[PDB]
């Protein structure tokens, strides 16, 4: 019987997208082939398989950089990240390929998927 | 022209309560007359104008410990963390004032509006 507010989650994050973009409290560094992005462990736990794995493990919890498997396209790792923070997946004919993979990687199930419909749809 | 998962923003958040439940990342804690609460400050930041003010001051961003004025009442405070991290307002008529007054302390506009509204029905 409690009161829903139902843009809140929504609001949330689009504050933590803004704390991202500010490099507020980051605390993480991906570096993937040349490129490094910055982050919160927090929001990539909540959004992958990959990174709750790796950061749930107190063994690696207090790593503050991680690099992925160079063969990752950096471009489908930002499409990923920008995803995680804004709910908004920006999938294109050119780039469908190394998203999908990308997630895969990730374990992001449910953007695989996705990405399975819009191979699909063409 | 992106693609919108509806359920992603609420699915992180349920994912940073479950985070918050475990203990994993929390950064700071609270202290609320004789109870302690640990916490996101991102999440925190998110959510309160007060917690938004501290934490993007350089000079307090690395608190650990945050100290809340002595006469706030904790389970007001509690409803309110609550709140934050699951998007469902518990308000009751036992609890509307201390609500209410926290929520001002804590700087949250629209849900002071909302216990504006709870007062009204009755
Ligand atoms: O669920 C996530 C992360 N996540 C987001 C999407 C996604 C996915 O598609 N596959 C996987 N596989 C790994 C896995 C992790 C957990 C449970 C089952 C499971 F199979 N994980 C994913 N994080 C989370 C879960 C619970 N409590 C707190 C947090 Cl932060
Ligand atoms: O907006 C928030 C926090 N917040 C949530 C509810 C709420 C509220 O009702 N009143 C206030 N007053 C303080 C204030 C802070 C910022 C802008 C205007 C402003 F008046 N702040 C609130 N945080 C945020 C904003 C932007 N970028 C990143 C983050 Cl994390
Ligand atoms: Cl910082
Ligand atoms: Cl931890």
């Amino acid at each position: 019987s409690q009161i829903q507010f139902t843009r809140h989650a929504s609001d949330v994050l689009l504050n933590l997208n803004r704390l991202r973009s500010r490099d507020i409290l980051t605390d993480v560094v991906i570096v993937v082939s040349r490129e490094q992005f910055r982050a919160h462990k927090t929001v990539l736990m909540a959004c992958s398989g990959l990174f709750y794995s790796i950061f749930t493990d107190q063994l690696k919890r207090n790593l503050s950089v991680i690099n992925l498997d160079p063969e990752i396209n950096p471009e489908g790792f930002n499409i990923l990240l920008d995803f995680m923070y804004t709910s908004r997946l920006n999938l294109r004919e050119g780039n469908i390929m190394a998203v999908m993979a990308t997630a895969m990687y990730l374990q992001m199930e449910h953007v695989v998927d996705t990405c399975r419909k819009f191979i699909k749809a063409s």
